[PDB]
RNA sequence: GCUCGCGAUGCUGAGGGCUCUG
RNA sequence: CAGAGCCCCCAGCAUCGCGAGC
């Protein structure tokens, strides 16, 4: 209950897990123009809340340095990075139920009636933005009292255009694909149910209306979801004391973090890498790695979706086939809402092995 | 008036008489300035026949959480700039004067032109003042106050010249547009991209390419030039005529009645002093027929209380559409059906919108950069 | 004459603090 | 709430020198 002091615990937690991480904001890597997160709760409760992911970035990769072998990032915005974390929460959450009887009260995840995994009763996770995200949510004025058009991150800067390749979708856009298809990605669902956000919270430049709009209203003609897949309606609210916009360069690397983790870990927005030229943790690849290792733990009966021999990234993302029904139902309501076709990447991106 | 030296001399007394005039002689509070600028018209030979259109101060432009999606706030508060936006209302008003009944068309401007719609009567031309040079390529290698034993500019062949420039939020400085960087967006600037605004030195440019009276009064009227550009101060003659029109003489494929301007260019008999004291954050504007100056926030694009400018988006558009009700179709200059939104209505003027375009390109082919345009999302608005 | 890098001295819209004032 | 005076601080130009390329 009581919406504001939710979103002032999140901020408060995010913004004070992000101090512990860069030796109380000292550290050059505190440098951000946007900070986002994921803080878990356990029951209505107050203070039995986890900061799960810590994230900074406001920048895209460049078209030269696409991976087609998935060791590249190719979104670095807050919000995109934070989710990423929060699927290596998810991977270390089945782990725990899967590598020990005794570690099973400690996970997050029970097993389901309907086959494989999903959460516990009151697991609910919340995202922090310390802005409203590109896209839609962002196109107001506000400083005054056709919309819903899919938008693209612009090649060079830090902002997005309307649609009618080398493209990424807003985040305005990916949040509301979200609140369709869960957060947990196409992989995951094939172990587990769909996961939404209970809550968004901006630290600034918070609207109630555009919002909403951008956040699910845009696409409440959606038609004929799979079972479990919902119009997810997470609460919205801003912080007490917002963030003043502060003009100038914006920092060219962004910063992620997942509970476990003793460091964070920078990457270069513009290569998609780590300042040495190495693959993050949270590249396509690292989270297929992830994704094999527990594939290999998981009998085939307790699977939600059949996947034998998996060997190609873009082949086991197909095999989830209430998601890619979920996504295309998704794809569907936003034509015929006249909001645009969603820009997918070329799938010889996916078509990548662990070899 | 047919001596250089004498019209340039009147124009920067009149316009400094007129600003006199409605700040209680340089008494009131909003005399308080560091830029002053103006429009006098001249409807002939005499000193008798100059009246002053148009007086402005400001040296700011609008922060870029200000922006209003409903065209309420003013992007630029230059004085040069704001001194055009205020001609935009006497040639409104003088629109619907003609229009207005029989006896009036003698005391408009404006006649019926033998290629359709209007144009202005022979020999009303119209003259700008700035007190100083206009930033950007007129300013930037010398803003200072041209001194006898300083030879003009020693490097005029360097890159730097002639180049596209911008207002920069939060910077000082004018700065080259790079072709790495790109699109300037709505989301973006919200966030804090600072919002870039092209330099003066280059929306003048434009100005003797295009005309001053805009997109939208083109569906009406005939192209409209400044025959006079006069700085009160720091003119540099080598540095003016290369920024006014001289860096874009290789522009062609221009419609019809459209042309290079080259305005008479000028400074003054006793240049105009350094005014003292911190840059004020706010805009004065007068028309003509104004019984008072409009004091704007030139910070938030609006005034003390929120309210819009008599010189904002919504209030040109609603005096265009006010004119567009009273001008039968056979007058009109264009015949292209738009949308009543603002962005739309601007893309009936099909011949201005060509001569910006070539105009894009001839500064693009001598290596002076693309012209940086507001967010798409700024003019997105209509009537209510 | 231009371009690039380095050095030097200068030039030209923000943010913050102190003081006084309305 | 606003304004001013003073200090502090934050991407282009000028001038001169050094090196290189054209
Ligand atoms: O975190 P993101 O940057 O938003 O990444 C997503 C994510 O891709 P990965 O999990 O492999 O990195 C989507 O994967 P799923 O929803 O399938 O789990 C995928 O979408 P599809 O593979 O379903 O097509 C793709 O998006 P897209 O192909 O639509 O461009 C991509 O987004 P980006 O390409 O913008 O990184
Ligand atoms: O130079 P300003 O007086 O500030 O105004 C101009 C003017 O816009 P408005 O009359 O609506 O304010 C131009 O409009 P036109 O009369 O030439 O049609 C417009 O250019 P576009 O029409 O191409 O939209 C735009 O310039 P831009 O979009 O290049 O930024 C803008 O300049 P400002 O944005 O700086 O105010
Ligand atoms: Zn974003
Ligand atoms: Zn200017």
């Amino acid at each position: 209950h009581l919406p504001q002091v939710l979103a002032d615990a999140v901020s408060r937690l995010v913004l004070g897990k992000f101090g512990d991480l860069t030796d109380n904001f000292s550290s050059p890597h505190a440098r951000r123009k946007v900070l986002a997160g994921v803080v878990m709760t356990t029951g209505t409760d107050v203070k039995d809340a986890k900061v799960i992911s810590v994230s900074t970035g406001t920048k895209c990769i460049n078209g030269e340095y696409m991976s087609d072998r998935g060791l590249a990032l190719n979104d670095c915005h807050a919000e995109i990075i934070s989710r990423r974390s929060l699927l290596r929460f998810l991977y270390t959450q089945l782990e725990l139920y899967l590598n020990n009887k005794d570690d099973q009260k400690r996970s997050i995840f029970q097993k389901s009636e309907r086959g494989g995994f999903r959460l516990k009763e009151n697991v609910q996770f919340h995202l922090y933005i310390s802005t409203s995200p590109c896209g839609d949510a962002r196109i107001f004025s506000p400083h005054e009292p056709a919309r819903g058009q899919l938008r693209t991150k612009i090649e060079s800067g830090e902002g997005t255009i309307p649609v009618r390749r080398l493209l990424t979708m807003s985040c305005s856009d990916k949040i509301a694909r979200w609140n369709v298809v869960g957060i947990q990605g196409s992989l995951l669902s094939i172990f587990v149910e769909p996961i939404y956000f209970s809550s968004i919270i901006l630290g600034s430049l918070y609207h109630g209306d555009h919002l909403s709009r951008a956040m699910y209203q845009r696409i409440s003609n959606i038609e004929d979801l799979p079972p479990l897949y919902t119009l997810n309606k997470p609460l919205l609210s801003g912080i007490s004391n917002a963030e003043a916009r502060q003009p100038g360069k914006a920092p060219n690397f962004s910063v992620n973090w997942t509970v476990g983790d003793s460091a964070i870990e920078v990457i270069n927005a513009t290569t998609g890498k780590d300042e040495l030229g190495r693959a993050s943790r949270l590249c396509k690849h690292a989270l297929y790695c992830r994704w094999m290792r527990v594939h290999g733990k998981v009998p085939s009966h307790l699977l939600r979706s059949k996947i034998t021999k998996p060997n190609v990234y873009h082949e086991s993302k197909l095999a989830a086939k209430e998601y890619q029904a979920a996504k295309a139902r998704l794809f569907t309501a936003f034509i015929k809402a006249g909001l645009g076709a969603w820009v997918e990447k070329p799938t010889e991106q996916d078509q990548f092995s662990l070899t």
